[PDB]
């Protein structure tokens, strides 16, 4: 199953994140305003996973960029160059099968911790452009080989961010897609954000139990508007 992620304006950027949102996840009852909530991931099987096709990095060029996202957890499993043909597959997800693509098995590992050491770059910090998106892009396609190289690494971790990270949570999201407008400014990821997503399992298992603030490790959330303000979707683990 394949969707988009439009980059071309802040408009596409949120509704085809939230056509991915509606497609493979729930809202909860108790957590919901409008047409907006937290939302708990459909449950698959294991090894179910989808595609996301790159789009509009420049307001129809550099869309030969697809990730491979793991349906159940949202964790980015590699990255398939279309031009090529070539699935690069991190270590610790070979039991993610795409047919038809010719699979690349890395010998690097998809965990942020080495992500960051190839790519000497820590994402407290790190900065997000649309430029840098593009630069990102050339990067992956050029890649070849069955080792992440630097600029391979700085490239996943800047897509992932706006991908994976932004789909779990709005705050992300919202901060990012500033960034395609006109104006074109840089996002800058902060330690709050870092914050969020290294507690992305634990909130996923507070906010089923959530009813009518709460507060997890340094995240604290003081009422429904917040919470829906920062997370919108999470693990199913209850
Ligand atoms: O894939 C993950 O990262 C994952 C799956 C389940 C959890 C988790 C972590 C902490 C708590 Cl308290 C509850 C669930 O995390
Ligand atoms: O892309 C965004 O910025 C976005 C989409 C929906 C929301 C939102 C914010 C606060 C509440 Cl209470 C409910 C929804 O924000
Ligand atoms: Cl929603
Ligand atoms: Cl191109
Ligand atoms: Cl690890
Ligand atoms: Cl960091
Ligand atoms: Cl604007």
């Amino acid at each position: 199953r394949e969707f988009t992620i439009d980059f071309s304006t802040q408009q596409s950027y949120v509704s085809s994140l939230n056509s991915i949102r509606t497609e493979i996840s729930t809202p909860l009852e108790h957590i919901s305003q409008g047409t907006t909530s937290v939302s708990v991931i459909n449950h698959t099987p294991p090894g179910s996973y989808f595609a996301v096709d790159i789009r509009g990095l420049d307001v129809a060029r550099f869309d030969h960029l697809r990730l491979i996202i793991e349906q159940n957890n949202l964790y980015v499993a590699g990255f398939v160059n279309t031009a090529t043909n070539t699935f690069y597959r991190f270590s610790d997800f070979t039991h993610i099968s795409v047919p038809g693509v010719t699979t690349v098995s890395m010998t690097t590992d998809s965990s942020y911790t080495t992500l960051q050491r190839v790519a000497a770059l820590e994402r407290s910090g790190m900065q997000i452009s649309r430029h840098s998106l593009v630069s990102s892009y050339l990067a992956l396609m050029e890649f070849s080989g069955n080792t992440m190289t630097r600029d391979a690494s700085r490239a996943v971790l800047r897509f992932v961010t706006v991908t994976a990270e932004a789909l779990r949570f709005r705050q992300i999201q919202r901060e990012f897609r500033q960034a395609l407008s006109e104006t074109a400014p840089v996002y800058t990821m902060t330690p709050g954000d870092v914050d969020l997503t290294l507690n992305w399992g634990r909130i996923s298992n507070v906010l089923p139990e959530y009813r009518g603030g709460v507060r997890v490790g340094r995240i604290s959330f003081n009422n429904i508007s917040a919470i829906l303000g920062t997370v919108a979707v999470i693990l199913n683990c209850h």
